[PDB]
């Protein structure tokens, strides 16, 4: 059961039982579905992104800042905090697309319109069709960096 790439899953060192997709990175406490087959995946999608791009992205450099110097480790750690303000609701998607996001997209508040399988970097596009309308993914990393992706349509 589950739709796909969700696995129930527990908290290592913590008894914390919760939901993992293994495709999109999501994490979450609430069970993922509660019947519909051979529905496969949507033709396109409109997603939105907000990326942080490190001193190993295949562009060290973005509208934000002349020169990324931040690591890897750095980016995920500042990728795991606007996730946890998403979710908090204490901050929205679009806001922190609009004003941290290291691709130019930000300036559309991290949206890229519409596309289909073929367009983007394969870990990207795999997270966006395995993502429900509505849907956030976890920390998704490409060439360009670590991203954070809401799918709208």
């Amino acid at each position: 059961k589950l739709p796909p790439g969700w696995e129930k899953r527990m908290s290592r060192s913590s008894g914390r039982v919760y939901y993992f997709n293994h495709i999109t990175n999501a994490s979450q406490w609430e069970r993922p579905s509660g019947g519909k087959n051979g529905q496969g995946e949507p033709a396109r999608v409109r997603c939105s992104h907000l990326l942080v791009k490190h001193s190993q992205s295949r562009r060290p450099s973005s509208w934000r800042q002349e020169k990324i110097t931040r690591t890897k480790e750095e980016a995920l750690e500042l990728i795991n905090g606007y996730i946890q303000k998403i979710k908090s609701g204490e901050e929205d998607f679009e806001s922190l697309a609009s004003q941290f996001s290291d691709a130019s997209s930000a300036k559309a508040r991290g949206d890229l319109g519409a596309f289909s399988r073929g367009q983007m970097q394969k870990p990207f596009e795999d997270a966006s069709f395995a993502l429900r309308t509505g849907e956030m993914s976890g920390p998704v990393f490409t060439d360009s960096g670590i991203h954070i992706i809401l799918r709208t349509e």
